[PDB]
């Protein structure tokens, strides 16, 4: 009887950052509530000044990390504000049955609606927006995050001794369509129903214009990098609702990796980079060795470089000659 | 000696249905006998009546998957009927020497052609038609199919315990690249040979304008829907001889996959979406636990919902409220 | 204490030929030399004598491959003469920090700089020049490599036995953006200033103009075509600096792949095609059983057969009945 277990109320946060869990459960299943609030809004998502229409859970690029364990039940109340025009719902690839929530939370403005589901596989999840006949549109503007459903005894390595992290970080990379004119500059419009058929045409080419990390280019940079100190187990989640993406930390690895995310299969070990397919999160472990800047990347290079696929982690700490040297510094 | 063989004639079947076979092998090693029949013929490929030259085997895109035991031989007899205009022939990821078979199964029309080929390695494999100097064209045209060489003793999980299928369904996804004009509209062509650089050039921007399952927009759709039952273990079999393809049930999940298809690999479990690249074949066993609708997707969900990859399964049985329930409906 | 360990000089060749050395480590940990000069020079990559502007690694697209063993020492000493124009480094995804050793290897021409890394992980891994600001055009015009770390005692399989390769090659894909006019012609450029705009919109596309093998189409065809005899044992190691690749041997497998590339997990057996993702180097083992000629391709078959992405391989010996045979040759 679902109503005799304990109920959390967890408050969520924005990423990259991820609520306070606990790796290991320490009680038995429960009852674990959020809540999101939509919200579309403009979004300026490059150096050029190119703003869009983002749709949002919860006012963010990507939506937030939502954290459980297997066999948690997952209660979210989601809630689409009248200063909303659109249709919303949810769709949970952890969640089994109407289309993964889908076809049971469809919000007009004005609405909320409360979906329950068993998290009945570990691992991590995509969850999006998936209005009937709108879907790619809603997901390419913004509309998606993910999940995770940790083991109860958490995580594990190849040989099942524990993975433990110290850290954890969510990268969603978002894949936007920003429609173009015949010169090729970015258009802009009134409504969204004027926006549509030009938002199908731009999808229709498969070329996103921008590819960014935390929903602009350079979001994870400068006083918003990654941080982490030498010696330190990190956790990155990343997912990508619609295109293949193939993550590459520059000058690291992913020691343990999870490219398709889920966790009762053993990990990838020692990747350099790893593919996750469209519509998938994975996860890859590391622990630091060296000090310094890395980048974390889209390793499709003009992707990352010149589309906005790209961020920084900043660790502390002592160098290791020993793995890495100068011999002789760059001269005549 | 072979021909102390038994010899078995199958008679095969229009996707996504599969011909009758047995999972664990009930005799010693046999050779299985198919014949295909190439027809080139129109094909109405999406709603708008967009109507192309396909190249078929057996009249359906998909061609037919056919299933054999491993160290069967699999004996095929291609037909090219004097109705067509083009060299065809038939390549087996399956078999191994003469570029799979392409090599000695050339039929202009009006000739026939005997392959026999030793079945060694278990696993889903693309076929498709690769005629010197004209490949991609002929397979993006829809010649192209599957063959599943099934383990003697049956499919096996990651531990080594049986996994039996109680249906199975073959969906081949066919990326389709038909000519645009400057203003977007498709060009229509009086013979092959005409359209064939329009053909090339469309090609070459590597952009599907279509993509498919089962050989047109909608095609596994309504009447054609793919049904199962509450508790019915059911074997997706999905192949793309060109492009990657990202699968995902909407509402489900690949409880055992195979994403690159061969057998003797443990199989990855609980997979939201999976990556199957192109010129393979992938198979996903699933157990459904709830009723309704499925949609079986691309997860690229531009080439699902906007250009065509995207199907339906329609499964019977109880609702099961402790895996999902709406709690408050949608409501003010 | 480094100073203590031998040094070792080797000398590179020209891919897809790699250098000698010892599977099964011969000596403890050493120090192992190697030096590479960076030549900026022009390149015809197609059949129509489409001239590029190539940046390579010792004279060659891809560069050549190392090979060294885990826990090895690997120093380059990386020389860019005063007859390039552009400033250059050098990141290897083997190593650990500093950008892979980007931070740590920027040549201005007329310079050379040394750098010592330690190689902690067993696998093959990709290289590339990365300057700060022109990541994506100096490797997409051919300034990419790779380098094999193997385990001391030679590699395994699934099972953990000896797989001993009798011949390895590399093939490095190469993916180009040569800037076209908007008639569609490729345009070419007196200066890399002056080209570096076109290129970046050329790259903003994502859509390559050539994928070639070896440095152009066709280069790994004819007299170039690789070789090996029936029963060879052969490990073919295949690496893509930026963009995703699905190779096949058309007419074989891949008996045991790492389709991402690292030694530490085991193989997958019996592959059909494997993806490698972008920003990776992967390696398959093949026993040839059957004579003749085999296409080695990238199976999206445009790019194959449209773009270039396809070499040969010729193949000695006594052809096999059983598992392959014409039984009735094509005929009216
Ligand atoms: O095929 N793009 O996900
Ligand atoms: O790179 N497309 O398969
Ligand atoms: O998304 N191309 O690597
Ligand atoms: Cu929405
Ligand atoms: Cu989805
Ligand atoms: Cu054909
Ligand atoms: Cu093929
Ligand atoms: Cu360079
Ligand atoms: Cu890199």
């Amino acid at each position: 009887d679902i109503s005799t277990l304990p109920r959390v109320k967890v408050d969520l946060v924005k990423p990259p950052f991820v609520h306070a869990h606990d790796q290991v459960a320490k009680t038995g299943p429960r009852v674990v509530e959020f809540t999101m609030t939509i919200e579309e809004k403009k979004l300026v998502i490059d150096r050029e000044g190119t703003e869009i229409h983002a749709m949002t859970f919860n006012g963010s690029v990507p939506g937030p990390l939502m954290v459980v364990h297997e066999n948690d039940y997952v209660e979210l109340r989601l809630i689409n504000p009248d200063t909303n025009t659109l249709l919303h719902n949810i769709d949970f690839h952890a969640a089994t049955g109407a289309l993964g929530g889908g076809a049971l939370t469809q919000v007009n403005p004005g609405e909320e609606t409360t979906l329950r589901f068993k998290a009945t596989k570990p691992g991590v999840f995509v969850y999006h927006c998936a209005p009937e006949g709108m879907v790619p549109w809603h997901v390419t503007s913004g509309m998606n995050g993910a999940i995770m459903v940790l083991p109860r005894d958490g995580l594990k390595d190849e040989k099942g001794q524990p993975l433990t992290y110290d850290k954890i970080y969510y990268v969603g990379e978002q894949d936007f369509y920003v429609p173009k004119d015949e010169a090729g500059n970015y258009k802009k419009y009134e409504t969204p129903g004027e926006a549509y058929e030009d938002a199908v045409k731009a999808m229709r080419t498969l070329t996103p214009t921008h590819i960014v990390f935390n929903g602009a280019v350079g979001a994870l940079t400068g006083d918003h990098a990654l941080t982490a100190a030498v010696g330190e187990r990190v956790l990155v989640v990343h997912s990508q609702a619609n295109r293949d993406t193939r993550p590459h930390l520059i000058g690291g690895h992913g020691d343990y990796v999870w490219a398709t995310g889920k966790f009762r299969n053993p990990p990838d070990l020692d990747q350099e980079t790893w593919l996750i397919p469209g519509g998938t999160a994975g996860a890859a472990f590391y622990t630091f060795r060296q000090p310094g800047v890395y980048a974390y990347v889209n390793h499709n290079l003009i992707e990352a470089f010149e589309l906005g696929a790209a961020g920084h982690f900043k660790v502390t700490g002592e160098w290791n000659d020993d793995l890495m040297t100068s011999v002789v510094k760059p001269a005549s």
